[PDB]
């Protein structure tokens, strides 16, 4: 079995309309957000979304998807509900880029060459863990680590050509006393601890995944303390998992990277460190409103490329 391509079997594909102005792929799934995403063919993007594998590729006007699943059709209508979901296609953006460019002259700028950079609204679980693996490394490597631990502890979905997907980790799964000395022998390293100590923290202390929907509910400052009790998670983590999983749009995670775009592109300086990135933080939230973490994720994917 081999990866789809739109021109070789278009009858397994249902379209969704979704302008370049709204959705660039490209901009989105390698972007630093979902770490579960690779361009295995060209502009034909695979990975596992909702225990299933897709395919996403994209024309002028609509979103093309295809599902690995018995016999190969096109996605039903219900399995086509996880994309728009995960996109938050319900979100026009449109609107946000406009309000953006107003407020911000430079964003203006940088919006008419990055259209299309969307905010993922990702599963708390996978989105937790893959940020614990984020720390001190770069997107590639992250890719990789994600990859391993979910082989590990991931049920086998498919292979499609040498590609073998697994569904993201259960709690159970990651909560065992052997999954620490196995993902430190997958490269993870001080990593391997966080994932464990907090997969079972979650599990004994704060009740599964009926915790992750209360921080869901919750204020950005609640959900965001609440985040910080989990070994590995401090404000950066806190931060991604608020903005990409549990639907606090106003959350900015500042690293070093975050920050050598404002000193550069902004003229900021601090009046890096906790305190520095706080300010840096209520700064963005300031200038750009209750959305400010979708309008950072248009100047780091823009700043990616
Ligand atoms: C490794 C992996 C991902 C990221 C990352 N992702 C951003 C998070 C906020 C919006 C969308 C995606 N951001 C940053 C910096 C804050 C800009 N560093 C990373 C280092």
């Amino acid at each position: 079995m081999g990866h789809r391509t739109l021109a070789s079997t278009p009858a397994l594909w249902a379209s969704i309309p979704c302008p370049r102005s709204e959705l660039r792929l490209d901009l989105v799934l390698p972007s630093g957000q979902s770490f579960r995403w690779r361009e295995q063919s060209p502009a034909h993007w695979s990975g596992v979304l909702a225990d299933q594998v897709w395919t996403l590729t994209q024309t002028e006007e609509q979103l093309h998807c295809t599902v690995y699943r018995s016999q190969a059709s096109r996605p039903t209508p219900d399995e086509l509900e996880a994309v728009r979901k995960y996109f938050q296609l319900d979100v026009t953006l449109a609107q946000l880029y406009h309000h953006w460019g107003s407020v911000d002259s430079h964003f203006q700028e940088v919006a008419q060459k990055f259209q299309g950079v969307r905010l993922l609204r990702q599963d708390p679980i996978e989105c937790l863990f893959s940020f614990i693996c984020s720390s001190n490394n770069n997107i590639a490597r992250i890719t990789g680590m994600v990859e391993r631990l979910c082989q590990a502890f991931g049920p086998r979905l498919i292979q499609l050509d040498d590609v073998t997907y697994h569904g993201f980790p259960s709690l159970q799964a990651l909560a065992g006393p052997e999954v620490e000395a196995h993902l430190r022998k997958l490269g993870l390293g001080y990593r391997a601890r966080y994932v464990s100590a907090s997969a079972r923290a979650i599990l004994e202390e704060q009740g599964g995944l009926a915790w992750l929907q209360q921080l869901r509910e919750s204020s950005y400052e609640e959900a965001h303390k609440a985040l910080c009790i989990l070994p590995g998670v401090g404000t950066k983590v806190a931060d991604c998992i608020c903005l990409m999983a549990l639907d606090k749009p106003q959350a900015v995670p500042v690293d070093v990277h975050m920050w050598h775009i404002a000193q550069r592109d902004y003229s900021w300086h601090p009046t890096p460190s906790p305190q520095t990135n706080k300010e840096l933080g209520n700064f963005f939230r300031s200038l750009w409103g209750p959305y400010a973490g979708w309008a950072q994720a248009v100047l780091f994917s823009a700043d990616l490329r």
